[PDB]
DNA sequence: TCGGACATCGGATTGTCTGA
């Protein structure tokens, strides 16, 4: 409603879950240091109704969120939840991206997600 | 101004229109 990834998702066409090599997966955003680039993809699968009226489940969006910010704000860097994937930029600080925080859409659109030229995708992430 | 309806998933974590 008003707080949202300050990026678009990555869509997962395949049956492969989104993952990274450490050091790989944190956006590009002239806003953010090095120490602010660490957080978490969360998974949002959407059961929607077609214009058949027939519903079915959509392909899973990833959404990044800066450290400490999101859904969840709370979790520390690692902890293992279904769902959650963890990325840092080499070298980035542990401690929550407050000053990043999240996005309010009725003020700002959202980053087409940009990542490093050369960064490795699992298959069925389109690059 | 701003809440809400609706689209067909592209971006619905938006785009578009518009009643109130």
């Amino acid at each position: 409603n008003n707080t949202a990834s300050w990026f678009t998702a990555l869509t997962q066409h395949g049956k492969e879950d989104l993952k990274f090599p450490r050091g790989q997966g944190v956006p590009i955003n002239t806003n953010s240091s090095p120490d602010d680039q660490i957080g978490y993809y969360r998974r949002a699968t959407r059961r929607i109704r077609g214009g058949d009226g027939k519903m079915k489940d959509l392909s899973p969006r990833w959404y990044f969120y800066y450290l400490g910010t999101g859904p969840e704000a709370g979790l520390p860097y690692g902890a293992n939840k279904d769902g959650i994937i963890w990325v840092a930029t080499e070298g980035a600080l542990n401690t929550p991206k407050d000053h990043i925080g999240t996005r309010n859409p009725a003020n700002n659109a959202a980053i087409v997600l940009q990542l490093p030229q050369g960064t490795t995708l699992p298959k069925g992430f389109y690059a």
